[PDB]
């Protein structure tokens, strides 16, 4: 809808400009949908935030274990579209609660997910996310989900997951994200864009016609939303020699409201693209 491209001089400097960014962002509108789209009963409790819903046209819908009924076929997630306007790249959903671990799972496993990224700071569990995920083994629904091994990196955690259900099994790769800094500055930009750089390169190694991945920390908006973007504009970046971050952030709204929620997180966005442009030019 909007549009601001940036080449790589106007990008560093842009990231500078605080008062530039602030009136540029405060413009942009949140996209958030009016919580009568879904006057269900009993549906707060399958929500971490009331206000923070799914927008309808790409909201992700359970088809297991009820498809007629709206209660069981609910979760609070949308399909974002990726670099391109391509369709379904990624779900952004929250940080599950009790009482919709069960759904998650059954999101991940009827989508194919290959890929969670996860970005909750240790700090923050079973505060902003409840820890969903086993020691070793755990079933929900059907779906056997095996924790096969765990990968300590600086930056994140990798978990490689097995997911049985009948006759079936998938591979899975959980990336748990635990850098996310406090203070939005360039020095806490890096670990992030590994991040990204890891994602995306693990992305295609799966293969044409990758599958969903998964992104959330609590609300599905904030993080989610700056991760996403910089996927997006890591690619663009690559291809077309610029970077719309405007426009990316305003296609990340219109697929599910609120992506990128505060100014200093639009802010480090443009820090962690200024970063990589200079990375890219050795």
């Amino acid at each position: 809808s909007m549009s601001r491209v940036l080449q790589a001089e106007e990008l560093h400097e842009k990231a500078l400009d605080p008062f530039l960014l602030q009136a540029e962002f405060f413009e942009i509108p949140m996209n958030f949908v009016d919580p009568k789209e879904y006057d269900i009963p009993g549906l707060v409790r399958k929500n971490r935030y009331k206000t923070i819903l799914p927008n309808p046209h790409s909201r992700v819908c359970l088809t297991s274990p009820d498809p007629d009924d709206p209660l069981s076929s609910y979760i609070n997630a949308n399909y974002i579209r990726g670099y391109g306007g391509e369709e379904k790249v990624y779900i952004a959903t929250q940080g599950p609660i009790v009482s919709t671990v069960a759904d998650f799972w059954r999101m991940v496993w009827q989508e194919h997910t290959p890929i969670i990224v996860m970005i909750t700071n240790i700090e923050e569990m079973n505060e902003k996310c409840t820890e969903y995920w086993p020691e070793e083994q755990v079933a929900y629904d059907g779906v056997e989900i095996t924790v096969q091994k765990v990968i300590h990196t600086e930056d994140y955690r990798l978990r490689l997951i097995s997911l049985k259900s009948g006759t079936e099994e998938r591979g899975l790769k959980h990336y748990w994200f635990t850098s996310w800094p406090d203070q939005k500055t360039p020095d806490r930009a890096p670990p992030l864009l590994h991040l990204v750089r890891e994602v995306e390169e693990a992305a295609q190694q799966e293969g044409p016609h990758c599958a969903p991945i998964i992104v959330h920390c609590s609300a599905g908006i904030g993080r989610t939303g700056c991760f996403i973007a910089t996927s997006i504009c890591c690619q663009q970046l690559r291809q077309e020699g610029v970077v719309d971050i405007l426009k990316t952030t305003c296609q990340l709204r219109q697929d599910r409201g609120g992506m990128i929620q505060t100014c200093e997180q639009y802010q480090f966005v443009h820090h962690v693209m200024s970063l990589y442009e200079k990375q890219l030019s050795h």
